[PDB]
């Protein structure tokens, strides 16, 4: 029976292979066979690069190999289009991510070296992104120890804490595989993908291949950096971080926290960005004030330009949801300087009523009665405190999941008037993730999150002031099909006020876009961030 | 009596004036004199530039002023340059940075637009760097009232909470200037920078014009973002944060903390920088393990590298002093496709010697015998700890004002037997700034801090590893002509391991760099860091 799964970093877990290159440049230069990857391995276990495969020598030590060849031949140029051209294997790495969500302790084993290029970052990158990933990373050149010698075997049994019958071990070199096998691992030559997939879905029991799309990688709330930053006495705004590049701030709705962009997060950190997800005033690590005025639109607005001040952030693109999304059109609004692009999901931008108050608006529209229910202070408190893990059963649902009807909730009496007391788990969320939420609200209930309710004329009033602007800064509105609160059609005026407005639109998806649909989602916000936010 | 100083951005605080275009375009087109100017201001109180410095309309959307002219006219590429070109007037930033130090209430009030051009991010950046220096901002197109209308100068003394007659009011416009004099204020007519600093010196009796050259901008702790990210179970890490761009990731040694970057902090992030000012592992908030191993350079190094896995950072440059150079240069070493770029200040880099043992190498040199003195765990703790307002007032002291010997440590039995009980405060640091350093001291005391010394051998057997090697990325060695301990001389051998090295050098400096010299450590830094680090 086995436990754990080891793959080679080289032709298993990215591709092209690092020697395909080599036998590609001896017979496009017509070179003699073999002439070049022969002078590489010169030596043998004495020669330079066993020594730079053990970390004794570094990769520029090694260029000067050194060692009738052309004018225009380097080993430089030759070996960074190869590192270059090797991405992840996608498919190896999907194996890898279930068999590891089935229980086994996976590890990376590579025979590599210590990259001091100009252009060691690629790697770099790469190492990163894969890395994050797995239980272990074992590299040659750190241990001192290479493949084919036994001891880098025993050493990796050891770190496994298995015995050899509890191990896989996927290679696509014979002579690095023979030592697995001898000690009694179960072994896979990696020719092509595919086939290698089979005899790992053979050995394991373990469905790899044809396998359903994948979720994109969530956050482990842990494993993240936690950032806090005081926007004025008494007012506290936590944030994770994650990513390098263009600063990309991310806004919930309500009842939510920074962990409902927990599959936007790891995506946009690896598309080149600098992610910033909050916990909005009122939620979670962040400060909750009782006071209704506290979260106004003009004092929330006002606290994430002092949280940009404070960072030393001269701008910041904005990316908001339900509640989110109109803060993040009103920082485009009022601090245009500030906002790098501003995007909404879900939430349309629509000017004020000058001539109509805000509470006649929401008495015109049905769907907005529960926005009637949350004003009076205490009422929607108690009922949504009543049982947290109730509270989000009932709420976190997809399109056809619906337990709530969101109409007639005054007269009802109530949101989870016709709820049960233990609604069934939603396919979009695990118990665990249920229970984070849970955990979060324990600490300030729900009165600073209704407070954002609590301003309607305060907010009309301000609002009132931009009606003679436009929104110029790059601008994206994505709609969500089966939104029955915020619908796509309440965005189709948008261009009247944003007239160089970019669209994105997701079938299938009801109120909670992001973990509704998080792969579309983040291809959305890639596509969109990469072509107007640099 | 005056305590509150009010100055314009236009024309005061920021030069060339946004006015001296035009002007300027007039004259270099040949085109009517007041034409350009004229038309901008058409229509008066009513007019385009009036509902622009009210917020009614955005930049781009006054663009289309609009309004024989040639082919080759744009006014969006005048009022491009126009905000290029203009850049903060330091000699009055200056002044009121000593007004607000010696206790008056400072604020910069000024008609000005809602930016939304696409190179909007000029004049965020030059806003961002001038309003952190000020108590308040006023921002016409903010507060939907403009200069000269009275109502402004009342929302002032509102916002500043002074009567008239206890403000001074700086402005480049007498028309803006009238109403301010008219309710009781002093003014002052901002022509050349020198006549007006003269008029602002001889009203506030302070000295403002030809003073010494002040500090760079320090850091106020609570005003900072704190970043926290666990690198193990037990082990957590916490940072400063500021700024946009690479990665520097700072350093500090022993007995300090992240603060002693303070006077970095600042001006790093302002030459375009992401600074990350660490508390390394023992100081601080962050974790302080009490065993010995925890403390040895493999470890760090290995828990730094997390820190970037953790961050979504592939590079960041190391930048450390003292203990922290010593890690930096380790970095660069044994992880340089993690490491940017790698700055030392006063630590030299010297290879480990593999035939001599490092309590050899110590009992060798004199002036290291306090190393011997912090080997038996708890003797030094008690002495540091007995009284941490002594522990650092004797320790953090400038080349000429030294009261501790380092010399004869064990024989006379602790590093202040020689030292007075009230030691006077050092002209590098305040009574507060030394108060900082005793709280943080608090939590965790000596015992992390002083085992980064107890590792000399594990340290020694690690370094061995990396003897082959040699340090081919950007690499700095800054020496400090008065410290010591970490001697000019150390650093002479370098060049043998590090070939490309490059070289800073600072005069009349202690051991304590950043504190004795930031102005020159600043300089310094950024320089190489603009030419090696990108
Ligand atoms: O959070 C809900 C919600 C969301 C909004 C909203 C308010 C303003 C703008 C956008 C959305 N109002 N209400 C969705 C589930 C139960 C209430
Ligand atoms: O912190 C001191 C110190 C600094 C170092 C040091 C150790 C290793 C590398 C560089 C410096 N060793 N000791 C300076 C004041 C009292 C001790």
């Amino acid at each position: 029976t086995l436990r754990a799964a080891v793959f080679d970093l080289d032709g298993v877990l990215a591709l092209p292979a690092v020697f395909g290159v080599l036998g590609r440049t001896e017979e496009a230069l017509a070179l003699p066979r073999g002439l070049l990857n022969d002078a590489f391995q010169k030596g043998g276990p004495e020669g330079a690069t066993t020594r730079l495969m053990k970390g004794e020598i570094t990769l520029s030590q090694w260029i000067p190999l050194m060692e009738c060849l052309p004018k225009n031949f380097s080993i430089k140029e030759i070996f960074d289009k190869a590192i270059s051209a090797r991405k992840i294997n996608r498919p190896m790495l999907q194996a890898a991510l279930m068999l590891r969500k089935k229980g086994f302790t996976t590890a990376i084993l590579t025979n590599t070296w210590l990259d001091d290029r100009a252009e060691r970052d690629g790697l770099a990158q790469l190492m990163c992104e894969l890395k994050m990933h797995f239980d272990f990373l074992i590299e040659s050149c750190q241990v001192g120890m290479v493949k084919p010698e036994p001891q880098i075997y025993k050493f990796l049994l050891d770190t496994l804490k298995a015995s050899p019958s509890e191990v896989v071990f996927l290679d696509d070199i014979g002579a690095n595989l023979k030592p697995a096998r001898d000690l009694g691992m179960v072994t896979i030559l990696v020719q092509d993908t595919d086939t290698a997939l089979k005899e790992l879905e053979k050995v394991t029991g373990i469905q790899l291949l044809n396998t359903p799309a994948p979720l994109p990688t969530s956050c482990n709330p842990s494993d993240m950096s936690h950032g806090y930053v005081t926007v004025k006495p008494r007012v506290r705004l936590h944030f994770v971080e994650l990513g390098s590049g263009p600063a990309v701030c991310l806004c919930h709705g309500f009842p939510e926290s920074w962990y409902s962009w927990r599959y936007q997060i790891p995506a946009l950190a690896q598309a080149g960005y600098r992610v910033l997800a909050m916990d909005m005033k009122g939620y979670g690590e962040s400060s909750a004030p009782p006071e209704i005025e506290e979260y106004c639109m003009e004092v929330l607005c006002k606290e994430m330009v002092t949280f940009l001040d404070k960072l030393g952030l001269s701008q910041a693109v904005f990316i908001g949801h339900d509640w989110g999304g109109m803060l993040v059109w009103y920082m485009a609004l009022f601090y245009p300087e500030r906002v790098r692009a501003v995007a909404s999901l879900n939430t349309p931008f629509i000017p004020a009523n000058p001539n109509m108050s805000p509470l006649e608006s929401i008495k015109a529209n049905p769907v907005f009665d529960y926005q009637l229910y949350f004003q009076e202070p205490g009422v929607a408190e108690a009922e949504l405190e009543q049982n947290l893990s109730r509270t989000f059963k009932s709420l976190f649902r997809a399109s056809d999941e619906s337990v709530l009807s969101m109409h007639k909730v005054c007269e009802a009496g109530g949101l989870f008037v016709n709820s049960p007391e233990e609604p069934s788990l939603s396919r979009m969320v695990t118990e665990e993730e249920i229970q984070f939420y849970v955990q979060q609200f324990k600490k300030s209930g729900f009165r600073g999150p209704l407070n954002w309710y609590r301003n309607m004329e305060r907010n009309w009033k301000w609002a009132c002031k931009s009606l003679g602007r436009k929104i110029l800064i790059p601008a994206l509105m994505v709609t969500a099909e089966k939104d029955f609160v915020l619908v796509p059609q309440m965005s189709q005026h948008m261009e009247d006020w944003i007239p160089h407005l970019k669209r994105g639109h997701i079938e299938d998806c009801g109120h909670w876009t992001q973990m509704d649909k998080p792969t579309e989602v983040n291809q959305i916000l890639i596509k969109w961030l990469d072509s107007d936010a640099r």
